[PDB]
């Protein structure tokens, strides 16, 4: 790209991911802060729509965060980002869509339409979004206008401090009545994939999560449920 | 001073390209790095890594779907990552599209490097390894010993490279690339090749 | 490419080759120096591996050099470079490999593996290496990190001055015993091509050689064998 | 909190035959010799600072035979079986069964000028597995190596291999002896009776 | 892009008789010894930096016989046939079959003071044909020399000639061994299996 | 330092004088330069030219018609000049009347030289020769080897002196002059004379 109004579509986009070392620091007063990134999910696209969802709480966000945050009783999200990176050609048919819900009791969207309304909605070609790399690697950012990544509006959730919950116990509780979840988890990410060319799933991309959390009030890892 | 220092870069592993995730792993000891080194390093009883770097180099069309992943494990007794997720936690995680990394080439022919930010290559942190000098082991004998108990391996091999090759447009393999290893090693205390186990 | 870690694969690479006039100069003391470039070989790729080799001596290096250097008895390589240029799409399957051997008696490699060990090994996608153009045209060079080109380590060959040999006579001599070649030619380039999609060869690229030679001790062109 | 001592003692008695006979000694305090075996046991760990095996004759200038010595470090490696193989090891050394009387100087450190003939080799303390090794007993070691040899590398730094051939008989003949001259650092005391 | 190593290994075993017996060894990596033969093969060319052949006894002070050694460089020259001729070569050296136990010091480089008796000779690396020679195999060499000897000078720098006489029998008697102590520079790697 | 340096000037070749062009050639190795050197240089395995110079000296009347020519060839495999024309192309070409060159004498007796522009003498450029140290060879053995293939000679002899003696007033020979060689050589690695081939 040289002038203005002109754009060039490549045969394929390339993003070399390199995750740096976790950042931990015991800030006086009790809070221990941790900022880090992890591969959150594997993406595949079909010709018919498919809606997936993930709870945004420590145990489910990332595999490392799970084991680490378990040593503390409560926590508070400070920043949560779900960045999408493509691993296919510009010749691949398909689009992705993401957004948030906050009342686990609400129904999970069933149309790209309903989804376009949610908080922090994002949509893009299955083969793009390589621009959002700067978020995961933690480098200086350029033109992120073409990136597929969304964030949680931490500033307006039920409460500030939630309890560290384990998938197991969470499920056991939700089993009684879903509404018991509202005081356990802040929100959930919704993900839709359609506009593909095959009836059998195809390699689309992958989603990485980059978060910053505050952990408080220590407890033996084994007692935490 | 008894030490024989050699620096070389040979082919370490070929990469096939599927859609379902197959996760493999190679030990980071001379016998396995590559065939050329396997042959020379055997003439010496022990060795010490000074610098190990695995680089992925493509050999496919831009129309090839897929991504490759690399990382390290250090307690040979830990479980090999079962999901690429867990793999993204390991020290030195890196991942790119199977057709990229063209720039990494400068690590293999040892020429002047420019911008290596696009290269799919990761390095071993020799500074924080168990020992300095390790014994030269054959896969055969290693296996026999790990059969008794894996922990017996901890003082035989420094690390392990975990590789994953998920994503693909076909349910069968397609030659995608090769992982070359560029190392600098110190070999000590000679021995007849035939006796080294 | 704008930020860092991001790369874009084109539908095809383009390199416009323009060879400049030969550079000759009679430097006092007897040596006559010549620097020039020539198209050295045509490249094609299959699905099974194919190993090719070329002796690196005046008569075989280039078609012009052959006739020119013939007017001098001996010579000495100062710089020899084999640059690869692609003439196909990013959609073409295939890779190339190059390296050197020095004892014509040694066996010619049979696997990409064995070849990865040779001196000055190089490997790359059949559709790339357009970056090495700056070498052939003789322009200012940019980022040659993506180029497919290798050089002879002239600084460590059998001897400095070799005799101008003709393919014919060379062959006649090698026919007796290959080892008689070691004092006639310094080394040979090996070239491998595999990872292709057809059983029938496909247009891959072409290799250009750019050399600088010292020619000494004149002789009538007809007496030179 | 360290205790360093330097000393030399008899390590093993040698005899020569008509056929190659390969033997080996561990380079750990317990097997070097009687004296050290007993003292080193009062400490938990140790570190070699200088190890040297010197061979010294006891036969006539007329006795036929040769001796060979070298070091190995991966206890799992196969022990040599030919003079040729043994010559490839580090610190190789060979000589006539009646030669090497010059190595004596090393045993009572003095003014050693002419040590050209000395049949004596030294251990490279600098490039051993680790610095501090645990004190082990012949008994306990053997038991662990019975399970798998590789369990040994964290227990012993190396072993000295020896070969004797070119003899004049087929039944042993007094040749000489191998003495060891060491300097070791011992730490973390313990009742000698609890050391295994 | 070079790789340098220094080492010593067994080169050949010696036996003495009642009549002169002349033998010879090429001074190329493949024939020096087993170890080097196997390592040097992973590189295309090499360059000698220091070559030394040391003889070491294994018999009694009572064994009769003498040994001789020298160098030759034009592989086509006729190999000596008398102690006299062999004494004219460069680096000549002679001594009693049971002598030379002092040369040992050279094999495990140390404090060598008294090397007067040492039966050991050195190669003049500085004045060889060329600097970088190609790695050749016993097999391939022989084939080329079968055509004409002169095809050899671009393949090997020189050869060590040896003679043994003044013996007490007419049937071989264990005398000693000849070890080689080298320092070599190897370059331009190659799969060991492609080297001829 | 092992080297034995000798500098001498002896007779190298006699020149007959005809009218039809006879072109000859001598190798530039000790065994052929001259008989005296042939004898001494044989006691040493190898050697190295430091300075070789062939000079023509007359022995005829001014009434003698004719011209002599000299030059060098370096790839023993090239064809020996067939016409004096081609010969005038070779490195170090020189040519004068068979009765001149009286002044070249100063190269043979090694006295102080004055104006040597009239001397029929040419030199070998040792600086750009294949090797530094060559093997001492006998014409006999050389011939045997060149019989298999000339290229086997390239690592045995540095050059070759090509001489032509055309022009003459008679169809039969007439003693005209001699070509003397003035050399400085380094002989190394002794050997018994009888074994040197
Ligand atoms: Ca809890
Ligand atoms: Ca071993
Ligand atoms: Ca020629
Ligand atoms: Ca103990
Ligand atoms: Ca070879
Ligand atoms: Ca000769």
């Amino acid at each position: 790209p040289t002038q203005a109004g002109i754009s060039m579509a490549p045969s394929a986009q390339g993003a070399m991911v390199r995750i740096r070392n976790p950042a931990v620091s015991s800030s006086r007063g009790g809070i221990t802060v941790l900022t880090h990134s992890e591969l959150s999910a594997e993406i595949g696209v079909t010709d018919s729509i498919v809606v997936s969802s993930e709870l945004v709480m420590p145990y489910t966000v990332g595999t490392w965060l799970r084991g680490v945050a378990a040593n503390w009783s409560k926590y508070s999200w400070l920043s949560v980002r779900y960045t999408y990176i493509p691993s296919c050609p510009s010749s691949t048919a398909g689009s992705i869509h993401m957004g948030f819900q906050y009342d686990m009791a609400d129904t999970v969207p069933v149309s790209v339409n309903q989804l376009s309304n949610l908080r922090g909605y994002v949509s893009g070609q299955v083969w793009s979004g390589s621009a959002g790399l700067c978020f995961i690697n933690g480098t200086r950012c350029s033109d992120t206008s073409t990136a597929i990544s969304t964030t949680l509006d931490v500033s307006k959730l039920g409460k500030k401090w939630y309890p560290y919950k384990t998938s197991a116990d969470y499920a056991t509780a939700v089993g009684v009545d879903v509404n018991i979840a509202t005081p356990l988890v802040p929100a959930r990410l919704v993900i839709a994939l359609l506009d593909g060319s095959s009836s059998t799933a195809v390699a689309a991309g992958r989603i990485y999560c980059t978060y910053t959390i505050q952990m408080i009030e220590p407890t033996a890892s084994a007692l935490n449920n």
